């Protein structure tokens, strides 16, 4: 089974690139990263920063998480990202994405020892 940890980065982690450099970011992205294998995930954003720094944000400013726990924090700075999301011709096998890069401060779900990003919450 994959940890918490390791999936968080595998879903959310592209310290490869400085931003989606196309419209095809998210089809290709949510490809490579097994994110349309069985299924086609529906949402998921990426941070373009170094697994560091989205680390670092576990000891930023404490927040609630939408789901009402209280491990969620939020980024200082804002972080580059890419959000990918269906769009209305998806369809499994035959997943389609919609690439939008902003700049935008981070919200993730912390948990473990070290204490490190388990969940993406949203990004303001
Ligand atoms: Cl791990
Ligand atoms: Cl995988
Ligand atoms: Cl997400």
């Amino acid at each position: 089974k994959e940890t918490a940890a390791a999936k968080f980065e595998r879903q959310h982690m592209d310290s490869s690139t400085s931003a989606a450099s196309s419209s095809n970011y998210c089809n290709q992205m949510m490809k490579s990263r097994n994110l349309t294998k069985d299924r086609c995930k529906p949402v998921n954003t990426f941070v373009h920063e170094s697994l560091a720094d989205v680390q670092a944000v576990c000891s930023q400013k404490n927040v609630a998480c939408k789901n009402g726990q209280t491990n969620c924090y939020q980024s200082y700075s804002t972080m580059s990202i890419t959000d990918c999301r269906e769009t209305g011709s998806s369809k499994y096998p035959n997943c389609a994405y919609k690439t939008t890069q902003a700049n935008k401060h981070i919200i993730a779900a912390c948990e473990g020892n070290p204490y490190v990003p388990v969940h993406f919450d949203a990004s303001v």
